[PDB]
């Protein structure tokens, strides 16, 4: 077995500290253990960022606004967590996809049939004004032509909106099939557990003050950064057994999951962290379906 | 007389103290006291740009690319200026129309006739590569829907280009003709003597640090504010006579270009600012053809 004593998790991509070559041949690989892994996924990366804006006072009050949010089952569970802890929030949900059903008939949620386009951001914009708007993208067209495409939306839909945070489904392309550098807003590069066992994606969190916005250039030796970075993390480090994390798992996952549900505001007073955690692990896989 | 005692002009936008309501009428009023006062007010300007950089050690070496340069017989004196000073530069002078005959044959200056494009930037970038790009935009296409358009290819030239620095010709679109809110980059808002009469226009000068871009984003408000500002230095101080300025010349303009130039580097040595600034000047006006 794959055995080692961690202190903590690597939560952002800037932590990860080591490479290695990527192997092509990982890409044959089974890309998920777990039943709708994804939500779980979406889940826990949205269930943080939230948390962290609640922090900073910022949610409360807001609209929230999901671009590419269909069929957006685990919306549902967000939406009841905040809705219980007592916090006014608006949900509007827009993507040319059908929702879950489970999210109809709820007064503080939005469902929209429309993918969107700049001049659809411009119509929600004054229908949304004076609102405070929270973004958060998970669109998907692919070729690094369609990333660039998606990602040049995604930074139209900040230029517009104009929202006091932000969070944004990012995958930098492929070194070898470079096409042109880019930038991309300037954020934390929150990384995910539970995402497919090589997927070199992760989501960036921003939060908007003064009347700025700040890009950053990405070029292809970026691009081969990232590659080797998250090449490493998949191989290696989500291949680890925490020992000495005291949990009912200790896979890497569970103990990076850990680390983003401690984050996480409840009603209930839990007399230990762990306690806290087990409590709303339990409770999303439940919801979830997840054994 | 209009009479005044003033310790300094203002330098930058943030600066001016205070504000007029717009009078239509002053459109018709006399645009320019000064013969080929337009060189003139872009010599200033970029003599104050360009000195500030050689003062952070990032002028020598570099290639300045002008668009919008032609027909750019100022760009004369300034190529002059720091080639006899000894700094190493490369001038690259593209426009779609025709240079004054002055600035051709000097092996470091080239003189490009290309309306330039997102495709040509790309072209140019690849040519220019690897050296350290420095650039100065001053094209013109006027409508708000021109103007956007101008900024936008600014942006474009920035984020393709890469300069290690930028000026660019910044007007805000007049608040009773917005069409919409836009970003321009971050940077001093450089005010300029010798502008036309009435002008709203000003430089933005930005220096690239790290591999970021911030951009600010620009709202009506802002071009209310831009428009009672800039109305207020035109009207009024523009039209002051620094009494306890002594110089030959007491009027404003003069009082404002005094402390540009008093930034510049010269060869000879001077006892005072004042001798090095009347020498400048001097210079200047002689090569423009200015009485
Ligand atoms: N311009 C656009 N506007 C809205 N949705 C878009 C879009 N381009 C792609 N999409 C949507 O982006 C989605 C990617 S899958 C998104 C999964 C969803 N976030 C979840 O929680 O289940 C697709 O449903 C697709 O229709
Ligand atoms: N895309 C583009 N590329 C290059 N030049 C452009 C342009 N769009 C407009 N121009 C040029 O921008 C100029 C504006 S006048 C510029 C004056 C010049 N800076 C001087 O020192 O004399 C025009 O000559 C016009 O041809
Ligand atoms: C992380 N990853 C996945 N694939 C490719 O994406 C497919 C779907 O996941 C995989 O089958 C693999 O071919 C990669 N290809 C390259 N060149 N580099 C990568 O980092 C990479
Ligand atoms: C600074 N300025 C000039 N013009 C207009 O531009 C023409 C050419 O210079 C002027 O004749 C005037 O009509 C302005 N119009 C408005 N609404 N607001 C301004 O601030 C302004």
């Amino acid at each position: 077995m794959d055995v080692v004593s961690l202190d903590k998790p690597f939560m952002y991509f800037e932590e990860i500290d080591n490479e290695l070559d990527y192997e092509p041949e990982s890409a044959n690989e089974v890309a998920k253990k777990l039943p709708y892994q994804g939500q779980l996924k979406l889940l826990l990366g949205e269930l943080f960022f939230l948390s962290k804006l609640q922090r900073h006072g910022i949610l409360d009050g807001a609209t929230v606004v999901y671009i590419g949010s269909a069929p957006g089952t685990h919306i549902r569970y967000l939406r009841d967590h905040f809705y219980n802890l007592g916090v006014i929030i608006k949900w509007m949900l827009i993507d040319g996809r059908h929702h879950d059903p489970i999210l109809n008939g709820l007064r503080d949620v939005t469902l929209v049939t429309r993918f969107v386009d700049e001049e659809y951001l411009r119509s929600i914009k004054k229908q949304l004004h004076p609102s405070k708007i929270i973004l958060i993208s998970d669109v998907r067209s692919p070729s690094t032509a369609d990333l660039l495409s998606n990602y040049a939306l995604q930074n139209v839909m900040i230029s517009i909106l104009n929202p006091v945070a932000s969070s944004l489904k990012w995958r930098c392309p492929f070194p070898d099939q470079w096409i042109k550098d880019f930038y991309i807003p300037h954020g934390n590069k929150m990384l995910q557990p539970f995402a497919p066992s090589y997927s070199a994606e992760m989501r960036l969190l921003s939060i908007y003050t003064g009347e700025n916005m700040r890009l950053t250039r990405v070029t292809k030796s970026d691009a081969v950064n990232y590659q080797k970075k998250m090449y490493y993390l998949n191989k290696i480090v989500r291949n680890k057994v925490v020992v000495n994390f005291d949990y009912p798992n200790q896979e890497y996952d569970y103990f990076h999951m850990y680390f983003m549900l401690r984050t996480v505001y409840c009603n209930k007073t839990f007399p230990t962290t762990k306690a806290k955690v087990l409590f709303l692990q339990q409770s999303i896989f439940r919801f979830l379906n997840i054994p």
